[PDB]
């Protein structure tokens, strides 16, 4: 599944609702491997709508349990990421992913 380890705590009260836009900064890497993506490097936060199957399961369930201002290490097993197929040209089959995700605001 997805393990969530807090890097910095949020307010512990303001959690995303289903259908709400989450505004996040993230860095993604293969577990004990190469960094493949970082929204911080392009200086523009990433946005997705929760409960719309817009992102991988590990992100859906991981961000759902985070409060505003929280920064966490998400360790996402293959079944909650890109599984046996992988993501063409970037993520190989059976890849465990590690994301550093900070929940900046809700809109
Ligand atoms: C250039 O950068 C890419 C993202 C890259 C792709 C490759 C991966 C390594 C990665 O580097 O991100 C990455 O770090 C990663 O794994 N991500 C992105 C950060 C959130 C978690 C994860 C993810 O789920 O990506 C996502 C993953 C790759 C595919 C989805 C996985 C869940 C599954 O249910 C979806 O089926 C549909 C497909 C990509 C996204 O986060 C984007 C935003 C969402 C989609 C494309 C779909 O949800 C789509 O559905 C029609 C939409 O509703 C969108 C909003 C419609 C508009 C027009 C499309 C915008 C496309 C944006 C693409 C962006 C910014």
């Amino acid at each position: 599944g997805v393990q969530v380890e807090t890097i910095s705590p949020g307010d512990g009260r303001t959690f995303p609702k289903r259908g709400q836009t989450c505004v996040v900064h993230y860095t993604g890497m293969l577990e004990d491997g190469k960094k493949f993506d970082s929204s911080r490097d392009r200086n523009k936060p990433f946005k997705f709508m929760l409960g719309k199957q817009e992102v991988i399961r590990g992100w859906e369930e991981g961000v759902a349990q985070m409060s505003v201002g929280q920064r966490a290490k998400l360790t996402i097993s293959p079944d909650y990421a890109y599984g046996a197929t992988g993501h063409p040209g970037i993520i190989p089959p059976h890849a465990t992913l590690v994301f550093d995700v900070e929940l900046l605001k809700l809109e």
